C-alpha cells in the first residue's frame, strides 16, 4: 500500500489569502478517520470552536465515498449546512472539477472564498496551534503543541510514527499478499515496542508535556484494540494487554481531557472500518469485541 | 464437484450457519462389518480441524497409535477441498498411502459416487473393505474409548473417558458445549448478517462464562478426572486465541486475558499431556482457517499474532 499525498496545502496566516477571522473557516470530518480526528482534538485543545465550524459525515463509506447525514442518516452525523453537499466528493469537485486524487477528510474549508484551504491533517493542526493565538483567551492562546525547543524531537518521532504506525496499520491491513502484510506489521510492532519504552516514566512522548506528537499517536492507538487488531490483522499483541505504558498514556489522555474523549466516537470508528472495507470484511459485520472499547483508568 | 467442495458456500438467508450432519455412522463391533483388529483401520485428518483433532487426541490417550494409522492432509483447503501432500506440499502433511487420493473427496466418491454431502475430515477408513466406517468425530472417539479394550495393555485398556457414573453429566455438558461453543465459534464466524453473528457470539461467551465457573478450583470439567468433555472442549479453546478471536470475530475477550480458569485448564492439558501437545499443530491451524475461508478473508492473509500461540505454564 502507498498513500497518495494531499493536494490542498495552503495556510491560515496574517499575511495571505487566508487570514485568521471568526466564522470564516469550516472543518469537514468523520469521527472514524484518525487523520480528521487529529484536527478535532487540536481544535478543542486550542479552543477554536468560535472560529472554526465542524460538520461530521456518516461513518459508512459506500461506493460514492463519505456521505452526509441526509444521504445516510446515522447517530451524530450531520448534513452539510454550507454547500449542501451529498458526499465529500462534491466539495472537491465544486472547487476543482478536474481533481484526480482521493476525496479525503479532513477538509478545511474557507466560507469566504468558497475553496479548500488545506486537506492535510499534519498542516491543519500545525496552523491551529498558532494562527489564532492573538484572538484567543489567555490559556488557549498560551497552549503550544509545537514548542520551539522540542520541534526537533517532535519532527523526528512524527516522521517514523507516521511511517511505521499511523500509516503502518493501514499498510498491514490493506496488504494483499502475505509478504507485504508481514513487511508492514513487524515494523509496526517494533515501533510500538519503542514508543512503549519511550513512555516508561512519562505521561507524554516528548519533553514532559502535551505535544502534537501525542495527538498524532493517540488517534492510532485509541483505534488499535477496537479495530486494528482484528480488522487490519495488527495482532501480535494488544494495547490493553500488551503495552502497559501505551495503555496508561492513552487512557490518561482519554479520561482526563474532554478534547480527546468528546471527539472519540467508537460507534463511528467501528462502523466505519468494518462496514466500509468489504475487500477485507465482505459481509460488513462489526465485531462486538473487544469489551470494553477502552478500559477505565487503573 | 465444486459446489459441495469449494468452501465458497452459502448460508441460510437469515444469515445463520446450519451445519449438515455427518452421514457415515457405522461402529466397530465384535462381529459386525467392522470388527476390532490391529492394523485394519486408518484415520484421515487435518491438524487444523478441531473435530478431527478429537480423534487424534483419543488415539494417543488410548494407546491406539500402533493400531490405527493416520494420514494428515494439507491445511490449504482449495476449490477441490482438502488436498494430499503430493497435490499441495506442506510441512507435516502426507500423501495418501492407501488409495492414491488427490483430495479427500476422492475417498468419498470412491465409496459413494453419488455422495452429495461435504467432504469432511475426520474419515475413519477400513483397509479390509475399502470403505468409510464413520466420519463423525463424536462417535469415533466413543468407539476408540472402548472397542479395542480387549486388545490393549492394562494401562491403556483401563482408561475410560466416558465412565458409567459420569455419563449423564458428560452428555449434558457435551450438548451445550457443542451447540454454543464447539459449533458456536463457527456460527459466529460464518454468519453473513450482523444479526446472525450476534445471536451466535453472545451465547458463545455466555457459555465460556459458565465453563469458567465450572473450572473454579477444578482441573477437569467433570468428576475431577479427564473425560471426553475436556477433549471436546479443548480443541475449540486451544484454537480460540490463535484463530477464533480474529477469524471468527469471537473477540469479546480472549482466553489468555479474559478467562483465567479456561486459560489454566488448557495450558495444563497442553503442557502436561503429550496427547494434547503432540497433536496440536498451530501452523496447520492458522494456515487452514485464514488461507481457506476467502468469504471471510479475501486475501488469504494469515495474521502473525497473537504471540505466542499458547503461553507457558505459570
Ligand atoms: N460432524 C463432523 C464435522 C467435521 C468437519 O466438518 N470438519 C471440517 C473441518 S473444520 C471439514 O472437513 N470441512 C470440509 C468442508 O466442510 O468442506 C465431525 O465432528 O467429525
Amino acid at each position: 500500500f502507498k498513500r497518495k499525498a494531499a493536494s490542498f496545502r495552503n495556510w491560515i496566516q496574517p499575511n495571505g489569502d487566508f487570514t485568521p477571522e471568526k466564522g470564516r473557516y469550516h472543518l469537514y470530518v468523520s469521527y472514524a478517520c484518525p487523520w480528521a480526528t487529529r484536527t478535532l482534538i487540536v481544535r478543542k485543545l486550542k479552543g477554536l470552536e468560535d472560529f472554526i465550524g465542524v460538520t461530521v459525515v456518516s461513518p459508512r463509506m459506500g461506493s460514492n465515498g463519505w456521505p452526509f447525514a441526509n444521504v445516510d442518516p446515522f447517530p451524530a452525523a450531520d448534513s452539510d449546512p454550507l454547500n449542501n453537499a451529498q458526499h465529500v466528493k462534491d466539495l472537491y469537485l465544486k472547487v476543482k472539477p478536474d481533481y484526480d486524487g482521493r476525496f479525503t477528510v479532513p477538509v478545511l474549508w474557507d466560507k469566504h472564498t468558497g475553496t479548500i484551504v488545506n486537506n492535510e491533517s499534519s498542516e491543519i493542526i500545525r496552523m491551529f496551534n498558532t494562527a489564532f493565538n492573538h484572538l484567543l483567551p489567555e490559556d488557549k492562546a498560551k497552549l503550544d503543541l509545537y514548542p520551539e525547543s522540542l520541534r526537533a524531537k517532535i519532527d523526528e518521532v512524527n516522521d517514523w510514527v507516521y511511517d511505521t504506525v499511523n500509516n503502518g496499520v493501514y499498510k498491514s491491513g490493506f496488504a494483499s499478499t502475505q509478504k507485504a502484510y508481514e513487511a508492514a506489521v513487524i515494523p509496526l510492532f517494533e515501533s510500538l515496542d519503542r514508543l512503549e519504552k519511550m513512555l516508561e516514566g512519562q505521561d507524554y512522548l516528548i519533553g514532559g508535556q502535551l505535544t502534537e506528537a501525542d495527538i498524532r499517536l493517540f488517534v492510532t492507538i485509541v483505534r488499535f484494540d477496537p479495530v486494528y487488531v482484528t480488522h487490519f490483522k495488527c495482532n501480535l499483541r494488544t494495547i490493553r494487554d500488551g503495552y502497559p505504558n501505551l495503555h496508561r498514556w492513552m487512557r490518561k489522555l482519554y479520561w482526563g481531557n474532554p478534547a480527546f474523549k468528546d471527539t472519540c466516537n467508537f460507534e463511528h470508528i467501528k462502523t466505519h472500518y468494518f462496514w466500509s472495507h468489504t475487500f477485507i470484511n465482505p459481509h460488513r459485520i462489526v465485531p462486538i469485541g473487544p469489551i470494553p472499547d477502552i478500559l477505565p483508568l487503573d
